[PDB]
């Protein structure tokens, strides 16, 4: 009874939590669940939205072959850092973009490096199911896959933008 990345499946209001019943979940869904070593992460970039250049290209530093290895396997170009916090001065003009269900033609991979966040993602079977993430964990939401992001109650986070193209980001509604 340790949780990483639960899911809460949304018509029937259940849980998954045990770590290998989410992973196993995950992979029915075509979603990618990966956990890095987020104790590879110093301190200072513990917890820090107020994120300069020195401190974004030392966190892509970190988790060099990570990111290596996943954009290896989709075959990715680009990486970026993006945080979310109060004290963006445009969180939720931001925000609101991706709350609208929509889509992409590439699968959308983030890591969260601090902070959390949630992907509501239209399952196989037509239902949704909420995957919530804290620090450490990669997903992949495939290209075509309907989907929704939200900040959880603590409305910050840090992931790690990965990019199979530059116009896979591009909501699709």
């Amino acid at each position: 009874a340790a949780a990483m990345a639960q899911i809460r499946i949304h018509e029937v209001n259940t849980r998954i939590e045990n770590e290998v019943k989410v992973s196993k979940f995950l992979q029915e869904e075509g979603v990618l669940y990966e956990k890095w070593n987020i104790s590879k992460l110093p301190p200072h970039l513990n917890e820090n939205y107020s994120l300069t250049d020195e401190n974004k290209a030392e966190i892509l530093a970190v988790f060099s072959k990570e990111i290596a290895d996943v954009s290896a396997r989709r075959g990715y170009k680009a990486h970026d850092v993006i945080s979310l916090s109060n004290s963006t001065p445009n969180l939720d003009e931001l925000l609101i973009n991706f709350q609208k269900e929509h889509h992409h033609t590439d699968d959308e991979v983030r890591f969260i490096v601090s902070g959390h966040g949630i992907f509501a993602i239209e399952g196989k079977d037509g239902t949704f199911f909420d995957v919530e993430l804290e620090p450490g964990d990669l997903i992949s939401v495939p290209e075509n896959a309907r989907h929704y992001f939200t900040l959880q109650d603590d409305r910050q986070v840090v992931a790690i933008r990965i990019f199979v193209t530059t116009e896979g980001w591009v909501p699709i509604y």
